[PDB]
């Protein structure tokens, strides 16, 4: 089908984000924009408790 968003699973993305951790930079800078963006609906994709 498609992929689902489900709770903040860091155990997995850590995996993810071991190597992106290079992209991760460039997209911290832009980021500054995005963070009005991600309030949007980022905010409520990522569950808390």
């Amino acid at each position: 089908g498609s992929m689902k968003n489900y709770q903040p699973n860091k155990d997995l993305l850590e995996i993810l984000e071991s190597q992106k951790i290079k992209i991760k930079n460039l997209k911290e800078e832009v980021k500054i924009l995005q963070r009005k963006i991600d309030q949007q609906i980022a905010k409520e994709r990522v569950i808390k408790q």
